[PDB]
Formats: C-alpha cells, structure tokens, sequence
C-alpha cells in the first residue's frame, strides 16, 4: 500500500479567497489557494458550507492532494482536493498542519 | 486516473494518542505513539520523527491523522502499526496533522 501513498501529491496551501457557489446545485464553498511558488496559485470547489463561512476562511492552511484530475462544476475548474475529516453526510472538518509550515509543504 | 484509485485504497483515519513514549534508539529518533483509533479499528502502535517539535507529555490527548491501512513496519524492536502523517518542511522536521476541530476516534478522512 506504499505505492498508492507514494503516488499522491499531498501538500500544504493557504486559502487566500472564498466565495459561496450559488450557481452550483450541491452547496460549496469556492476557494483560491496559495500553494506557494512551484505549485502555484490554484482552485477548489469544497462542499464545507455546514462548519465555515468564506471570511474565516482567509488565510487558514490546508491539507490538498495537488495531482488529482481537475473537473469543472457549473463553469469552475476545481484542480485540487481538499482534505477533511467526514463526522456525518454533509459534514467536514478540515485538516491542518498543527502549526504554519511553507506553503507547499509535502505531506508523508 | 490511477491517482484517484490509489487514493481510495488508502483507510485515513483520526485517532487520539493515549500514550507516548521517547524512541531514541531508532535508526532517526522517533517518539512510540499509542493511539484510539475508535471502536472499530481499536488501539494502534505508531512509531513518528517527531523529536524536533514535540515531547511526549505535550502528544497525550493530541488529535492525529494516519493512514490505518499501512502495513506493519518494524523499527528497532518495536511495531509501527499505522502510519502517522505530518507535513515534513525540512531535514528532521515533522509537523503533524490534526483536524481543526474535534472529532470521534475512527473519523474517516476524505
């Protein structure tokens, strides 16, 4: 089960702007995040609408598999999964590094 | 994509350490976690670099994430179960992972 793991490009990114995806017919959160110079600037649609709100968003870091295939929801382009723990159907609880590390940071 | 299927392979769960202990005769220091995986999965062993950051009295109660499907990797006498995940910013160094809010023992990651 190396392997799989060794696979997955998990890494490290700071969410720099939310916005509520009201055009979309399952409720998300739109996310851009800075997942520092080599990786890039990139985007999520995340179905995290029951615990947060876009302005306590900003600037928290996250945990995102980076070498998942992109998939457009209603005109979005959602390049990166964003990892969370799952306590109940709708629920999320994001994951985060226990204290800020660079943003690309590798996870292993 | 094979990416996709070789994340759904993977069990990736939060547990809570019960108990730990320092690991200095690993190959890399480590410290011996003892961790409530919930009552499915139970009580797990993982060995962690984790000297840099942490103390064992600062781990207890702690929330973690690890991949509970691993298998077992055996480090100087001693049987890592799980395999405890952290984001690694340099040579030596692991910050770990935790939910940013609490939840259950066995929580599944997705």
């Amino acid at each position: 089960v190396i392997d799989d793991f060794e696979k997955l490009d998990i890494r490290t990114g700071t969410i720099v702007k939310a916005e509520e995806f009201p055009e979309a017919r399952v409720p998300a959160i739109k996310l851009v995040i800075d997942f520092g110079t080599e990786i890039g600037i990139k985007q999520s649609s995340a179905q995290i609408t029951k615990r947060y709100k876009p302005e306590g968003l900003i600037n928290k870091q996250v945990i995102a598999v980076v070498n998942f295939p992109p998939r457009r929801i209603a005109g979005f382009k959602s390049e990166v999964l964003v990892l969370g723990g799952i306590p109940g159907q709708g629920d999320v609880v994001l994951l985060q590094p226990d204290q800020p590390v660079p943003n690309g940071t590798k996870i292993g």
